[PDB]
């Protein structure tokens, strides 16, 4: 429902720099990225109140269309209806995610993902801006 | 083929801001916009040596896979090996594209677009940002 990207063509240690707006009423907003929409490296969930969570980050992979086992963060830098700038950059063993306030987390690169071509926006994230370093 | 965005909900007066390298050698290369592959109200392509032009932007559109009509601008504020930006608005009337050395141009909005969902860029332009104002 929000924007959706291909050919990114990421390759490892480059830098993917997302910035968007958080929607006042947010509860809850995704940030996919992959292969393509059926092979996720990372599924990318904030949840400010939704799906039985309160402001946790639930990560999770997709494979041939199979979800993952959930991974849930410990950290929350987000606050609804303000902009949120998350960087993300992965190699062979981990997606390393940077978010606002100086946190980062890291999420095991399950499909040995040597590229990452698609990234995809759902729910109260508005992007603003895209950035490749 | 290089970065194609959808759903990107672009509506009448706001800022479409790309940048890219241009390469050494550099060609030829394109900035689509538009609904989809087939419905494109503006094929921006800048033509540095390619298809017997030189140094000359060629822009067209496409109606449900038809091209229009297409027209040359006579300034090329681009460089082989050089950093561009490309800045895009659109009304009912036109579009108009800002770019590098306060160069400027209208090119007549020929579809009935709602608002501008689609880019896709391709050719010798390695794309470093996208904002949507
Ligand atoms: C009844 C629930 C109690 O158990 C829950 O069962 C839901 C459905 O399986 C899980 O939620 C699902 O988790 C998936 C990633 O693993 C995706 O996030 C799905 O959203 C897809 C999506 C949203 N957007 C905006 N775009 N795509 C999301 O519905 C949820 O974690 C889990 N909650 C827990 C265990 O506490
Ligand atoms: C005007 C009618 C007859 O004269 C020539 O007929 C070619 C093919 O109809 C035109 O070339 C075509 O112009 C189009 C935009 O009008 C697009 O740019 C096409 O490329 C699309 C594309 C392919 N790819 C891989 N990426 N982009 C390009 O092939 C060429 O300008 C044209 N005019 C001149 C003076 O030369």
């Amino acid at each position: 429902c929000g924007l959706v990207a291909s050919n990114l063509n990421l390759k490892p240690g480059e830098c993917l720099r997302v910035r968007g707006e958080v929607a006042p009423d947010a509860k809850s907003f995704v940030l996919n990225l992959g292969k393509d929409s059926n092979n996720l490296c990372l599924h990318f969930n904030p949840r400010f109140n939704a799906h039985g969570d309160a402001n946790t980050i639930v990560c999770n992979s997709k494979d041939g269309g199979a979800w993952g086992t959930e991974q849930r963060e410990a950290v929350f830098p987000f606050q609804p209806g303000s902009v949120a700038e998350v960087c993300i950059t992965f190699d062979q063993a981990n997606l390393t995610v940077k978010l606002p306030d100086g946190y980062e987390f890291k999420f095991p690169n399950r499909l040995n993902l040597e590229a990452i071509n698609y990234m995809a926006a759902d729910g109260d994230f508005k992007i603003k801006c895209v950035a490749f370093d």
